């Protein structure tokens, strides 16, 4: 297991996320719903091209999963996933600019729902979960889990659970106070408000 240090940007983004007071939590789903869509666009591209690299799994679609005993909600897709350097460093140097720009929208009068238009609704999670476990299997790399509870640091190891063949898991340990986002009804009327139109099926399974 490796330890890394958020880019002081991204830090300062979560402890705003944690800290502020803002109702509006829902809004995670679409923020998430949203990467996954982006990952599930990028793959159906590539493979115009190169057929071959949907050899790892043809399905294109979301799965929601909620789980009361474990409580965590996941949210599972077959885009193109990301690679070792994506997770440490690729990503984080691309949220940079989002996040700098995000913080100085919100102090011009922005709300913390706008945090999609700057590229890091990521991190929008943590409106709800305490942590958040990420794993990821990219064609012609290996299964990664990163992880972060916040504090500043998160860690990336290579996987060693069940093998996903491509894809993107992002599982959310929710907060003992946000319970809610397990129960059926009130997932199928987030989707219904916020991600109606998404091009990829989305199965919200239930318990
Ligand atoms: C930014 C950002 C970040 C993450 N994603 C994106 C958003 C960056 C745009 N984007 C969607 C991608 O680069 C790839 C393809 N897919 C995803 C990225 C992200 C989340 C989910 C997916 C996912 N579900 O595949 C996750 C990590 C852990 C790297 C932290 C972070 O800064």
């Amino acid at each position: 297991v490796e330890t890394f240090a958020f880019q002081a940007e991204i830090a300062q983004l979560m402890s705003l996320i944690i800290n502020t007071f803002y109702s509006n939590k829902e809004i995670f789903l679409r923020e998430l719903i949203s990467n996954s869509s982006d990952a599930l666009d990028k793959i159906r591209y590539e493979s115009l091209t190169d057929p071959s690299k949907l050899d790892s799994g043809k399905e294109l679609h979301i799965n929601l999963i909620p789980n009361k005993q474990d409580r965590t909600l996941t949210i599972v897709d077959t885009g193109i996933g990301m690679t070792k350097a994506d997770l440490i460093n690729n990503l984080g140097t691309i949220a940079k600019s989002g996040t700098k720009a995000f913080m100085e929208a919100l102090q011009a009068g922005a709300d913390i729902s706008m945090i999609g238009q700057f590229g890091v609704g990521f991190y929008s999670a943590y409106l709800v979960a305490e942590k958040v476990t990420v794993i990821t299997k990219h064609n012609d790399d290996e299964q990664y889990a990163w992880e972060s509870s916040a504090g500043g640091s998160f860690t990336v190891r290579t996987d060693t659970g069940e093998p996903m063949g491509r894809g993107t898991k992002v599982i959310l340990h929710l907060k003992e106070d946000q319970t809610e986002y397990l129960e059926e009804r009130r997932i199928k009327e987030i989707v219904k408000k916020h991600s109606q139109f998404i091009g990829y099926p989305i199965t919200l399974f239930v318990e």
